[PDB]
């Protein structure tokens, strides 16, 4: 196959794929030739080094008594060379004598089995390589057990029947992203992917999750290292354009590493990363200089393995010593820029000379090949044990140690449990599956150098159920560099007391709009949906806390308006009582025997009824205080209009007094009769001003009450009309020019009263109407009562 | 598989067919021994497909002049749509140069007994294909499929040697979405199977619709495996549609409990988009189901020209076949008997109707017959190359003997020829084709009542966009024997005169039909918004147009205006009359009784009152306005001043000089106010939105309350004067009519006064008028008529 591989041959052989070369050179071929394979140009360093960690692992195996005993593990890895193509070429090669064998007329070169059957297969690193890898060994159930091939496109087992693999799932890098987001209570966090089979479906498991936990994806850039500085600086730009401090970067460090430059130059120094594995682990990324700019960063990484003499079998790769793996060789040579460029003498040190792959302080993916390798090993030796009676296949039926066919170590690998070295637990089950413990870590500066330093901030466990998978351990983890406090993600702050959140069109909904509540709309409780609105008893504070009050209104005892109008009716009715008890001591003066003294105690009395009905409408309205407020007026102000009218009427010339009792009849009798029609009640109207509401009085009829008001003033006007006749002439004591000044006054009253009654409305109504009635009063029983006074004390 | 279809010459050719259609339905717990497991539902078609490519190899076998005296070998294999048989296949189509290639492999010592195969037929699965891409492109070994078609397939970073004869499912998806913007329809349903072939399709199809604005209803999955409820919901949603046209991207066997569903239900009448997979499928199409599933329009390949191909089908043979041995299985399925009944194989099939024997038209096998023609063609260019003249570096290029498969893919990624039909043919280095899909709709036959699939129009991708499709619409026969177009808008266009609004929660082509407000207008169908109207004119009922809102005034014409200039006329009558009557009397004894300058006066002041009632007449204007409150004030006041003077020397030249005193004290003040701010005229819309109004507004209102209330004043003083005077008699008992005058018109004032409140409306401008010549009427009246009574 291809030129560069590492062979070893033995008694039982493994299949090996591992990137040796960073990087393959693209080419066309022109079809006018023969085909032409493609070739890599570049080296990669990690490669080398899981290359040498197989490598160890095998020789491990075989210097252990105790684990495959007697036998010899041959190798036979090929560079995957980052291409399809050349996998697929490499896998060709391992199968050459199970494919003869089961190929019709290939049987006829009659072969000496001059290739020893390879088992299983390491690797490969590439998703869809390893894809097609599974589809061409699936043919021959031989099992393949890779090592850094991740995607939940590798669960799909209808293609697949031989697939193993040692690494994760991306399905569970996503979901514990998703957990991490979720268990700091955040949902405004950018995310990055990488534009790969790696990146992708990591952002799309990470989307479909994030729908489910009500998780907001502001953007979704992808970046490599391919991507123009433009694309990169726009990034940044839409990374400062954005609310969020916290970016999910599911990508390769060879990928970020343009972004992250171009950030340090700009210094931003605010926005929490979350790491992938991929990013996690390495050291182009973790410059203790860029710290600063990127500090405070939570990525999975793979814990530490038990590897011992790792670093002691780095140091022992040599051209010489090393001719089962040509690979080295050409490490040499890039190492000292010489080609045996001047020749190589095979003899220089390297222990003087760092490379990325010899330095380590943990082990990730060389821990994944060495756990790979054991399985395999493990399944070898179930079968170096197996008795004609033990084994998974029925019958009993076991195959030799030294002849071990793939289709049983399959079966083998697939019901596999074991302990590793350090301890850990290792099984599969129908996936064939091995999922670990992703560490949890942060960056933390060393007060010795200020090297970056990985503290362990916690664990994803993913043998507990989800929920509880996650465990954080906030005090350690540093935020913003070295600060030690939660970043704010959120679109929006949390509506306080008196807003509510508001759905906005052509936004997710955890970006909301807080919306201040209408007055008379309350809202208690913090962040709450809608404001709801207040009883219609009390009414809301603008800050809207728990609506308490509102404001009653009507006339009181106690208020400026109400003690300048009780002063007023206490003089009233003070100069009632003083007029009363002047009628009560004369009996026969003369003054008092020249008018009726019946009516004029009528009189009197009908004054003192009026200046009562002015008191009637006073305090807290009632139902039957509206209900006979009106009436009271009418009938006490009739009675007296009527008694004077009656004096008039025998002044120009017992009928006077039957006449009295005649009209306040007739106009009670209406009274009554309309109260029984329609009696008025007391409305509590809130419907005037939301902040304050009035208890007013409401009618049975509004012109029915119009026909009573009418009626007492048209009482005065024939009252007022007969004494404008009689005005000149004196009589009892002139008492008609008094008449005709006191009628004066009433009808002024009148006319006043309504401007009044309607301008200043307000609450003062059932103010006014009371200054007007008592001073109409206080008009009349002044009038043709103080005349009389004047002359006779 | 143990089975092979293999006959050795001098090229080979790569066969890869379904010759059964199911899988085997048994996966072994690995238990036991794990071996390979044989599909168990048989394929009649794949057979039919199979020996359509042994008659094309035997076809250019019998040609004397496309390699002569070379014998095409073939190597088929059956594929059961298995992703590892057809893998195996292909690792047997490669086993010397592999074998050559790979390293410590050679010292097998094969004497290379069957040589390198140059190109592959097949396969019919995509995703199959995919792989056997994958790894046939490792050594550039050309594979021209003919059943396989995705834009999945069109990449080219991993398919290195494929071609294809069957056009890309991109194609047909556009083509769908150009039937649809044609048609000028917005609203169809989706239906997509549940495979490799339904589902790129119909995401092809939705991301095409975005461009053109076409939207999707529903977007369901169908497949043979879903349950009946899931097949009655996606009749419901069909039914609770609007549309009558449904894009179907399915296979026939996917389908086929849709079909049925339906036929069940009895849906009677829709347009069905019909794919190349159901274009005419008889699990589909029936006779008997045509009325249910009437006026369906579909794509399918080009009719293909094969000669002696169903004589080639006639004769197949389980002993007259030595290189096929798939027919020993196509003769015992048929038969039910194995060579249960046993049968000897000396039956006929001929005379026995099976699938396999009947087929109207010839779409796999033309493009099966093609690729073959295709591999013909590029190993006859071989045949024609030099060793220094040619398509390759130098010109190099080997024996037709020693053929390599590398030269193969060269000269097919560049062919260009001529079908036997002579149709152009030609390939891309994409590994697809630019073929052109017919259309069919279903039409009854009186002859015999059969289905008859006329060609309607055709989808030519040698055109571009928007006039690559081309239907005769006049032919197609819609659901059941319409003749016109189904209606498969969201909903019906919005008559001008309601606008058309957005709706969030269905997609934008969908919308609200909503009333356009009055005062707003709707000149155009289909508007975003209503246009509003110019505060000229309002908007009719039927919102068409605003062409007149209303235009109101009082006018000398009109019910009012006649009553009213008909009270004006004859007041002006009694005017004159009494005018008349004071110019021919000049020393009479009643004349001489009052001042005879100040009658004079009185009778001025009259006139010019009615003339004021009438300056307050007709469409306000700026002037006529200003002057309409002042002109009574003026007027009046001089009347009631006259008439005061008169009472004030009638109590005891001063009187004459007090009036002009009176009303000059009055016009000054009428005019440094007119000159502070002058009354104007004003057309207030805000008063109804129908009709508009013209009034006058004055420059204070204070201010003309002013001149009424010195109005009222005077008028009061002259009553009170003439009040307590009313019983003495003088000058002919004047007192007397002088009170009731007064009388009159303090009445008359406190009557418009609530006139002028309530019922304002239009005939504010009448009532006032009715108002200023009645009391006008009363004061002429009273204070002369007395006086005319006895001198006449
Ligand atoms: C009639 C009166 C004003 C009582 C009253 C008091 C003192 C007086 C003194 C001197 C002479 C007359 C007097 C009359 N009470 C009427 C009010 O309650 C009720 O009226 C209304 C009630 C509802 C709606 C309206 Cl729009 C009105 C009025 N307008
Ligand atoms: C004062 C007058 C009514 C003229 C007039 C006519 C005839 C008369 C006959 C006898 C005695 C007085 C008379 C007065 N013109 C007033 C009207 O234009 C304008 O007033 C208003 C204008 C604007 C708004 C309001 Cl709310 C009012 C009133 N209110």
């Amino acid at each position: 196959g291809p030129d560069q591989r590492a062979q070893k041959k033995g008694d039982i052989i493994l299949g090996g794929l591992f990137p040796i070369h960073f990087g393959v050179a693209a080419k066309d071929q022109d079809l006018k030739s023969r085909p032409e394979s493609v070739e890599c140009i570049r080296y990669n360093f990690r490669g080398f080094r899981w290359l040498q960690a197989m490598i160890f692992a095998i020789e491990e195996i075989n210097s252990s008594p105790a684990l495959l005993p007697n036998l010899t593990l041959g190798y036979r890895i090929f560079d995957t060379c980052n291409t399809v193509s050349k996998a697929l070429e490499a896998t060709l090669s391992f199968v050459a004598q199970n494919k003869i064998d089961s190929l019709n007329l290939d049987e006829f070169c009659n072969c000496s089995e001059h290739i020893p059957s390879t088992i299983a297969v390491v690797g490969a690193t590439g998703s869809g390589v390893s894809t097609a890898v599974a589809n061409l060994l699936g043919l021959f159930y031989i099992p393949q057990v890779s090592y850094a091939s991740s995607s939940r496109l590798l669960s799909n087992k209808n293609q697949f029947k031989s697939f193993l693999r040692t690494i994760p799932n991306d399905e569970h890098q996503a979901t514990a992203m998703a957990d991490i987001i979720e268990y700091f209570r955040w949902n405004w966090v950018g995310t990055i992917a990488a534009d790969d089979d790696y990146g992708r479906p990591g952002i799309e498991k990470f989307r479909e999750e994030a729908e489910e936990r009500d998780i907001c994806i502001d953007f979704s850039e992808l970046i490599s290292q391919y991507s123009d500085e433009e694309e990169i600086q726009h990034v940044v730009e839409v990374i400062q354009n954005s609310t969020a401090k916290v970016i999910v970067v599911f990508s390769s460090g060879p990928d970020l590493e343009p972004l992250i430059k171009e950030i340090v130059r700009r210094n931003i120094t605010g926005k929490i990363w979350l790491a992938s594995e991929a990013w996690a682990s390495s050291s182009l990324i973790a410059m203790p200089q860029y710290f600063h700019v990127v500090g405070g960063t939570i990525g999975f990484a793979l814990k530490a393995g038990q590897i011992p003499g790792f670093r002691e079998f780095l140091k022992k790769v040599h051209p010489r010593k090393s001719v089962h793996n040509g690979f080295a060789k050409e490490f040499w040579e890039e190492t000292f820029n010489c080609h045996l460029r001047p020749l190589c003498t095979g003899d220089e040190n390297i222990s003087s000379v760092e490379t990325p792959y010899i330095d380590y302080t943990h082990l990730r993916i060389s821990y994944n090949v060495y756990l790979a390798v054991y399985s395999i090993a493990h399944a070898l030796q179930d079968i170096y044990t197996c008795l004609p009676g033990r084994g998974l296949f029925t019958n009993g039926s076991c195959a030799d140690i030294k002849k071990v066919e793939a289709w049983q170590v399959l079966k083998h690998l697939r019901h596999l449990n074991f302990t590793n070295n350090m301890g850990e637990q290792v099984t599969f089950d129908e996936c064939g599956d091995l999922v670990g413990n992703y560490s949890i870590i942060n960056w933390h500066l060393s007060p010795e150098d200020g090297s970056i330093v990985f503290k362990e901030v916690g664990y994803y466990n993913v043998y507990a159920k989800k929920g509880e998978r996650l465990f954080i351990n906030e005090e350690k983890i540093l935020w913003s560099g070295f600060s030690r406090e939660v970043p704010f993600s959120n679109c929006s702050r949390d509506c306080l007391a008196g807003t509510r959140k508001g759905i906005i069109e052509g936004e997710p909904t955890c970006c909301f709009e807080c919306v201040e509540c209408p007055d008379g709309e309350y809202s208690d409780e913090t962040d709450a949906s809608a404001c709801n609105k207040c009883p219609d008893d009390f009414w809301s504070n603008e800050n809207h806390t728990s609506c308490i009050a509102k404001e009653i209104e009507f006339l009181s005892w106690t208020e400026p308006f109400g003690i300048a109008l009780t002063l007023f009716a206490v003089l009233g009715i003070f100069l009632t009582a003083f007029v009363l008890g002047v009628f009560i001591k004369f009996r026969n003066t003369p003054i008092v025997k020249a008018t009726n003294r019946e009516l004029s105690y009528l009189l009197l009395f009908s004054l003192l009824c009026c200046f009562s009905s002015s008191l009637f409408f006073i305090g807290e309205p009632q139902d039957w205080t509206c209900r006979l407020r009106q009436p009271a007026f009418g009938i006490s102000f009739v009675l007296c209009i009527s008694c004077i009218l009656v004096k008039t009427n025998r002044v120009l010339l017992n009928l006077q007094f039957l006449l009295v009792f005649l009209c306040t009849f007739m106009q009670i009798v209406i009274c009554v009769i309309w109260l029984y029609t329609a009696p008025p009640s007391s409305y509590r109207n809130q419907e005037l001003e939301d902040e304050i509401i009035f208890i007013t009085c409401h009618e049975g009829s509004l012109m029915a009450l119009g026909f009573l008001i009418g009626y007492t003033c048209l009482l005065a006007a024939i009252c007022f009309f007969f004494a404008f006749k009689s005005r000149k002439l004196p009589e009892n004591f002139n008492e008609a020019k008094f008449i005709t000044f006191s009628m004066l006054i009433f009808f002024i009253v009148w006319i006043s009263f309504i401007p009044a009654y309607a301008s200043t409305y307000g609450k003062f109504v059932s103010a006014v109407e009371v200054i007007a009635i008592l001073a109409a009063s206080f008009g009349l029983l002044a009038c043709i009562f103080f005349n009389k006074i004047y002359i006779i004390l």
